[PDB]
């Protein structure tokens, strides 16, 4: 599985997950990342969509109800994100 679930109710995605799978997996409706998300094919794709720029580990996004953090980055791909709780 691309994904990890955590005690606090978020969760870490591979950043190559794509958006049909993080919405498979997190039982999202399809409308769930929107208009900016029918541009790109991955979770890292929807981060550099909203933040466009280069990412950093650290930097976080938000498209509500959703944030997201880069927790991990190899020389230069994220590799993970954080899916905060969401309701």
């Amino acid at each position: 599985l691309p994904f990890k679930v955590l005690g606090d109710g978020s969760y870490l995605f591979e950043g190559k997950t794509s958006l049909s799978d993080v919405r498979h997996y997190l039982d999202l409706p399809e409308n769930a990342f929107g208009e900016l998300g029918d541009e790109v094919d991955t979770l890292s794709g929807l981060f550099l969509e909203i933040k466009q720029e280069l990412p950093h580990v650290g930097d976080t996004a938000v498209y509500e109800p959703f944030r997201f953090q880069v927790t991990q980055m190899d020389k230069r791909r994220i590799i993970e994100i954080k899916i905060f709780p969401f309701e």
